[PDB]
């Protein structure tokens, strides 16, 4: 009942099939501004997480289930199998590259590629590691989100979509209000405090890190971090103008223009 659920839709035709999946926050219209070029060139599986504010049922969201980012890459297969969809390449933004690295890893066999939009495996700094915030910051994040999540909702938009384009900074907004707040502050202490540097060893499938030039969510190092962790082939493409988190809104043709250089379309 997973794709009923999750909204999921194939889109388009032929022989190559590729998954587009969303983060924090939002949905699978994220990716309107590119699915109508991709989907001449492949059959596209987009859906919404079930923590998303599209998901019809509101309730059917457990964070007792949901307790680490372990269980959407389960969720992720499942659907697929359900649909006999695959192999793929994933594209995943966000949350759901480190997802699909760890979906990857459970099931090899399923993913021929693998293109992570603006992913970190840790977004808290240490000694070691420089994800882009401190501790304290993650926690007042969570405390804002909890305390007054419209107002929250206004200030995180416009903090991490590109500032240049208004109508994409107010299309994440209207996603994220969407959200049930307990459900959005949930997810968000396991994707903010998420810890998956380790699981990169073990990714064997092909990795592509795409990375905004200037993202306050994911330092560049990040990007060269993952690329240097990850066992298979891996390579990074900068994508220079782009600013903030979403580049599939802000700043779409550079990122079919890196995506039609990778996938050969």
């Amino acid at each position: 009942g997973l794709a009923s659920a999750m909204n999921a839709k194939i889109i388009g035709s032929g022989e190559r099939s590729m998954v587009l999946a969303h983060g924090f926050g939002g949905d699978q219209s994220v990716w309107d501004k590119i699915i109508p070029v991709l989907s001449q060139s492949f059959k596209v599986l987009v859906f919404d997480w079930l923590f998303s504010g599209a998901i019809k049922d509101q309730t059917l969201y457990d964070p007792s289930k949901y307790n680490s980012l372990d269980v959407f890459s389960d969720d992720l297969i499942a659907l697929m199998e359900e649909l006999k969809f695959g192999p793929v390449v994933f594209v995943g933004h966000s949350m759901s590259g480190v997802i699909g690295c760890a979906a990857s890893i459970k099931r090899p066999d399923l993913f021929t590629n693998l293109l992570l939009i603006a992913a970190s495996p840790r977004y808290i700094n240490s000694e070691d590691y420089k994800g882009g915030f401190e501790s304290k910051d993650i926690d007042t994040i969570i405390t804002s989100i909890g305390s007054n999540y419209e107002a929250w909702a206004v200030d995180f938009s416009s903090f991490v979509v590109d500032s240049r384009d208004s109508l994409s900074v107010q299309r994440f907004e209207k996603s994220l209000k969407k959200m049930k707040p307990e459900t959005a502050l949930a997810l968000a202490k396991i994707v903010f405090g998420s810890d998956e540097r380790e699981i990169l060893g073990q990714v064997s499938v092909p990795c592509h890190v795409i990375q905004p030039g200037n993202d306050v969510v994911v330092p560049v190092s990040v990007a060269y971090f993952m690329q240097e962790k990850i066992k298979g082939k891996s390579t990074v493409e900068i994508i220079e103008d782009a600013i903030g988190h979403f580049p599939q809104m802000t700043s779409h043709l550079e990122l079919l223009g890196v995506m039609r250089r990778l996938l050969e379309f």
